[PDB]
């Protein structure tokens, strides 16, 4: 695999978002992935709708949490692959209240056909990401509360509690790392990103990695 | 049952606490309940150790959440019924990182023999509370992000995601209410407290109500 | 016992010192204690000689460590209670090399008759300190490396590796604490001092507490 | 035996590391030795995990010190001979706080079958090193605080307090010397290395010499 990949440098990643006071991390992770995958299939980079999942995906729990794999399955099984644009279904849950699901008035921004669940193996995840793009991953982010920068080497890795987006890695660095897009504004971490050490299952990063399929 | 009960007025409730940047609400709810039950058995009101649970209760998940019933069971089945004083096992997870469990150097503040799981019935919970004191309850607190006061009447009631403590109710008010101790400092809500309407299962307040037993 | 005691406020404690690049913490702890005890017996507060112990106490290991209880025993058993002044036997080990022991040319600043080893009980240590003054204590100080201030509530308490001086406590504070004099200059911690939480055997503070006797 | 051996010139020695503000020298010495022995068995030179030992070896005391022989025994008796790669269990104790042991998420980099404890004889250690490679040694390093280069001839040799790695010697020099890898960055001494005189038991270098066995 390549020494280092940063999908942000390649123009594949939209701006860092703000889930606000809502446990919709799972929706931001799934949607960030679909955004990247749509772009990598040759379409323009476009912001897609977290609100669509938060309000409409009833297999997950809105501001009280969910699972990216559930979200992908809902998009395919219950929404026939359609993901609305952010512009036509904008985020409304920043104060913890999710408005009822609506269908009419929204514009489809991307279509997915399925999702893959990747091996629980960091080398394999890295090799897949290099060829196929950013990967939705569950993490234990309980120890991320005071992160301001650097490569994290003792992330508490005990309970998956968060969803985020793997956008790259660097295997040449003195401490190899993953690059991760968070959804806690650009004021958090490194302009909204975190580097965690790569190769030691920091934050349980390898446990539940997946991606939408546009193919 | 009485028209209104307020266990705070009776000196049965310790100060409002701060869980900080840690999903330890479950522990704050269990411990609040034990503090109150211990006082109600004739003992001085004493602050007890949330950290004991967060660090040592491996049937729950520290800053990534847990269940008050699991917490009551762990105390009895793994800790000989013992609950340490706050001052002997001080809270240190406020930045999201829990110290490792230590079995040594702590002082028993209260002892419990078990717990009771109350009917999913607000009237019966009220009656139990009037006689037996504050009750640990799970709630949907997803819609509590902007609350500064008054009686909450439109609580989003979809997913249990939080643990708090019922400390009283008022059936005489124009809109009858529960009085609830939160663990988000005295800055949140009504000096740390929330009133939610009583009789409409606001926030799913009746779904998982329980209390330690000191007797 | 008193709510709070600070022997510094009472004029019983000499300036914060610098052991330099030498593991003579044990000598600084023992000597700080003798300094305080001499003052409290009605003598002027005077700086005494760490170098005397580092060079001459062959039951301990100079810049490679020692035990305060050994140091007190050496002063009594091998030096017939005598402790030289700092001025006449000044500290010379700041670069890790301890000069050979000398006897002539030094001036006795204090005399001790023995030492007491206090119970492994923080309440008891506090009550003794209130009446009898600062107490030499062994601690696990491995987790003190980035301490800049505040009351420490999750001190790693695993292995006694350091000697320091208990100069006070405050039981009225929201988080009760001990006040401890370190020997790492005034640039470290709170002008050379640390507050650790009191009542939870932080840093194993209760395990090996002792004092010289001037009586 | 050869006139001079330098295992660095032969590519058998990894980069000089930094223990940071943690008394983990014992672990750096044990791990340095394993790295070298693993390479010398025909395998690629690989950085291995000091953190594995610091966190998980409970027969030693993490940042408060330990013994290389204890470390070799723990690897074999408690870890099935396995030593994880650095990149799979990265060092995170540099500020003096060791993360808890994790048994999961690591990758075996080397395996050992035991260790040998060498004679307290510098000539025999030299001969063993020429044939079998770098040797873990305990030293009195109390007098190493100002060292910037040259051959140390007056090392304070009183108390074993440090663990380092013999990587070579030169019997041809006007003053014969040992070559020693320290773990205090490349900023200390000779790009991280110290030369001490050979033949006078400098720093007590002959007292506790040992090496893992890969065979
Ligand atoms: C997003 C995580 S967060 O809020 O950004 C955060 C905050 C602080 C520290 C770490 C993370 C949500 C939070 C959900 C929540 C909100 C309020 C109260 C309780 C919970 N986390 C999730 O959605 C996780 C993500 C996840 C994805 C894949 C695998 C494992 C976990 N899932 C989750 O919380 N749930 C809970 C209940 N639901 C039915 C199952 C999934
Ligand atoms: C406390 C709730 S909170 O953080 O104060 C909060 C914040 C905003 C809105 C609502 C509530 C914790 C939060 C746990 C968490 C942290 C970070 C990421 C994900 C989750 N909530 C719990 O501990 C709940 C309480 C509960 C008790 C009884 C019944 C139902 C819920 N339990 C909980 O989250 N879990 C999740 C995982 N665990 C293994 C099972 C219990
Ligand atoms: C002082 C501690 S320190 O150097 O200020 C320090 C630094 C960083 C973190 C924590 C503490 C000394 C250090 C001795 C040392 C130096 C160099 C290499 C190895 C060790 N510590 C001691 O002197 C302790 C104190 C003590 C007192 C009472 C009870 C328990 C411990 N004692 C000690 O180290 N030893 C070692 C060998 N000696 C024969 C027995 C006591
Ligand atoms: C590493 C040595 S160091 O910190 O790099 C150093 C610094 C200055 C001068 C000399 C050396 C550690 C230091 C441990 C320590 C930290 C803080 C307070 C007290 C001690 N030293 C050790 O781990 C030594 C090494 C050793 C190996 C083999 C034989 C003899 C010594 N061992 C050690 O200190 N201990 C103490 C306690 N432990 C239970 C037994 C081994």
């Amino acid at each position: 695999a390549p020494a280092a990949v940063d999908w942000r440098a390649r123009g594949a990643v939209t701006a860092v978002k703000d889930q606000g006071q809502c446990g919709s991390c799972w929706a931001f992770s799934a949607i960030g992935n679909v955004e990247c995958q749509w772009f990598l299939a040759g379409h323009p980079l476009t912001n897609l709708s977290e609100q669509m999942l938060v309000s409409c995906d009833k297999t997950d729990s809105g501001c009280s949490g969910g699972l990216m794999n559930n979200a992908f399955e809902w998009i395919v099984q219950e929404n026939n692959g359609a993901v609305y644009t952010e512009d036509s279904y904008p985020y409304a849950s920043g104060e913890g209240i999710s408005p009822p699901c609506t269908t009419s008035g929204h514009t489809v921004g991307a279509t997915i056909t399925g999702h893959v669940e990747l091996p629980q193996d960091e080398a394999q995840i890295a090799a897949w990401l290099a060829v196929n793009g950013p990967v939705a991953v569950a993490v234990d982010a309980s120890s991320w509360m005071t992160y301001t920068g650097g490569v994290m080497t003792s992330c508490v890795s005990e309970q998956l509690d968060h969803g985020v987006l793997l956008v790259g890695y660097n295997d040449s660095a003195a401490v190899p790392y993953w690059i991760i897009k968070n959804s806690w504004t650009t004021q958090w971490g490194e302009e909204g990103y975190i580097r965690i050490a790569k190769g030691s299952n920091q934050c349980l990063v390898k446990e539940e990695a997946s991606s939408a399929v546009v193919g």
